[PDB]
């Protein structure tokens, strides 16, 4: 039988310290490929271990294809193939998009879905996952209104996070590298400032706030690993809720929620399961 391997590369839609990004096409169908940099090889061999150990299969969940490793005359070629969706990043998509209570609601518990989705342990099944970088640059946007997660180059099973998403526990050291559960709470964290993302381009009563980045206000544009710590550890700043919010029920519900995402003790923090219930209680 013949074994189609050819991927056609259309066009470069991400290029960075990690690689590349394309859309391309195998049989017909847009597929995605992430190149990788020799900076990130590591990230490769993390995220095909993990699919080897279990193929996750969830619709919150960017879908794998597969993990190609080709020798080349004096290097190794390392690709990541996925799902495509060519609507791109959430990060990419609030930009221009503002959102009404329905696709804002729709949108967060798609996220917390797949979220909860890596955190259970599921016996008989899965082991528990964290993310470890979550934000809105590592959410894909489908054309059903729902996202799925992507990027599992950085998860552990039971390269640093990106600095503006970390947890306090991350910046001052004190996080507890023993315990599993210190890494779900450290993307419950993460997962907050995505809420707080997401939230702001959501119009109640004509108002909408533009597009900004966590801590756009109080660090600069690529904050050091001290500026995150003077910020979120010794000032104990969190991210500005306006008060256009506070006339609207679910923007008021969605600023309770970010707040119980954003304590300094890490156990404090809501479970993404507990958030996904929340969230299908409002409105
Ligand atoms: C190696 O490399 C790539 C392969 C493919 C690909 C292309 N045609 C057919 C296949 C296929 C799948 C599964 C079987 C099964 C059938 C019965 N079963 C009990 C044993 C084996 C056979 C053949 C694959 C996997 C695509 C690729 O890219 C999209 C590949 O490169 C990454
Ligand atoms: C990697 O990805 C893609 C792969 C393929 C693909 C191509 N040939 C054959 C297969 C296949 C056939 C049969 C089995 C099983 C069936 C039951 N039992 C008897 C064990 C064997 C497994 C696999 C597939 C899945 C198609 C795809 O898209 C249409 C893929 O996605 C891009
Ligand atoms: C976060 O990480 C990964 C993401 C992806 C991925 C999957 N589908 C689609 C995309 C994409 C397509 C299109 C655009 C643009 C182009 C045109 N328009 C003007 C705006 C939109 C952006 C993005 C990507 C980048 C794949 C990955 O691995 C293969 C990733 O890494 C795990």
């Amino acid at each position: 039988r013949t074994v189609a391997r050819d991927i056609t590369l259309l066009e470069c839609v991400g290029k960075g310290r990690y690689g590349e990004v394309w859309r391309g096409s195998w049989q017909g169908e847009n597929v995605a490929v992430k190149i990788f940099s020799s900076r990130d090889e590591k990230s490769w061999f993390r995220e095909t271990e993990l699919y080897n150990t279990v193929m996750l299969r969830h619709e919150n969940i960017l879908g794998f294809i597969a993990s190609d490793m080709t020798s080349r005359h004096s290097s190794t070629q390392l690709w990541l193939i996925t799902h495509y969706h060519e609507m791109g990043s959430l990060y990419d998509y609030l930009q221009l998009t503002t959102l009404d209570t329905v696709s804002c609601l729709r949108i967060v518990l798609s996220i917390a879905s797949g979220l909860a989705h890596l955190h259970i342990e599921i016996f008989g099944g899965k082991p528990a996952i964290a993310h470890r970088d979550l934000k809105s640059k590592n959410i894909l946007v489908k054309k059903n209104g729902q996202c799925c997660i992507a990027d599992l180059g950085l998860a552990v099973m039971h390269r640093v996070g990106t600095k503006r998403y970390m947890a306090p526990e991350v910046l001052d050291e004190t996080i507890q590298v023993d315990c599993f559960d210190s890494y779900k709470r450290v993307d419950i964290w993460a997962f907050g400032l995505v809420l707080w993302e997401v939230a702001r381009r959501m119009v109640s009563n004509g108002i909408v706030e533009d597009y900004k980045p966590p801590f756009y206000d109080v660090v600069p544009n690529d904050p050091s690993f001290e500026d995150m710590r003077k910020v979120v550890c010794v000032d104990q700043q969190r991210p500005n809720i306006p008060n256009r919010w506070f006339s609207d029920p679910t923007l008021t519900s969605l600023a309770k929620l970010m707040k119980e995402c954003w304590y300094q003790n890490p156990s404090a923090r809501l479970t993404a399961l507990r958030i996904k219930k929340t969230l299908t209680k409002i409105d």
